[PDB]
C-alpha cells in the first residue's frame, strides 16, 4: 500500500551537481533531473508545453524556451503530481558567431550588460558543455556590452561559457566570438 506521490522541490542540476531550487537565471538548453517519490514508484513524465521546456522518461528536464510550463509525473497506482516551472528573470541564448556590432543587432541590442550577467549563469548551471546541446565545444566566447570608453576604442571584453576566461580589449572585429543574447 502506497503513500502520497511527490516531486522534490530541490532539482538536481546536471552540469554542476548541485541540489537546490531551480535557478532563476537560465542558460538555454541547460538540463536537470526531477526527483519523484511515492506511489508504486514507477513514474511517467510529461511536459504540457515543450516550447518552454522538455522532460524525458527518467525525469531529466531540458529548458528550451523562456516561459512557464507544467511538467507532470504520474505513477502506477494512478496518482499525478505537477511541478510548475517559473518564468526566469532572464534566459541566455547562444546565437551564431558574429563581430561585435554585427552581434549587438543579432541579439537585438540585448547583449549581457556586464560580465556578472554571465558568470552568474556559470555558477548556477556550470560548464555549458556539460549539456546535451553543447557537447561538441571546448569554448563559447561571448561578447559583453562594451563600456562607453571601450566603445571609442573599437573594442570590448568577453567571457566564456565553459572556461570562464574574462578577456578585455577585444577589437569589435575579432572572429570566433558568439553573439550570446539575454531575453
Amino acid at each position: 500500500f502506497f503513500d502520497e506521490l511527490k516531486i522534490d522541490n530541490k532539482v538536481d542540476i546536471i552540469g554542476n551537481n548541485v541540489r537546490g531550487e531551480l535557478p532563476n537565471i537560465w542558460l538555454q538548453y541547460g538540463q536537470f533531473k526531477l526527483k519523484a517519490s511515492g506511489g508504486d514508484g514507477t513514474y511517467s513524465w510529461y511536459s504540457e508545453n515543450t516550447s518552454i521546456a522538455t522532460v524525458d522518461a527518467s525525469g531529466k528536464v531540458t529548458l528550451n524556451g523562456k516561459g512557464s510550463v507544467v511538467i507532470k509525473a504520474t505513477s502506477g497506482d494512478k496518482q499525478t503530481v505537477s511541478y510548475t516551472i517559473k518564468a526566469p528573470s532572464y534566459m541566455i541564448k547562444v546565437d551564431k558567431q558574429a563581430y561585435y556590432a554585427d552581434a549587438m543587432s543579432i541579439c537585438k541590442n540585448l547583449l549581457p550588460s556586464t560580465q556578472t550577467v554571465l558568470s552568474d549563469i556559470y555558477d548556477s548551471w556550470g560548464a555549458a558543455n556539460k549539456y546535451s546541446h553543447y557537447s561538441s565545444m571546448n569554448s563559447i566566447t561571448a561578447w559583453i556590452k562594451q563600456t562607453s570608453s571601450e566603445q571609442r576604442s573599437g573594442v570590448s571584453s568577453t567571457y566564456n561559457l565553459i572556461t570562464q576566461n574574462p578577456l578585455p580589449g577585444v577589437n569589435v572585429n575579432t572572429p570566433n566570438v558568439y553573439a550570446v543574447c539575454v531575453e
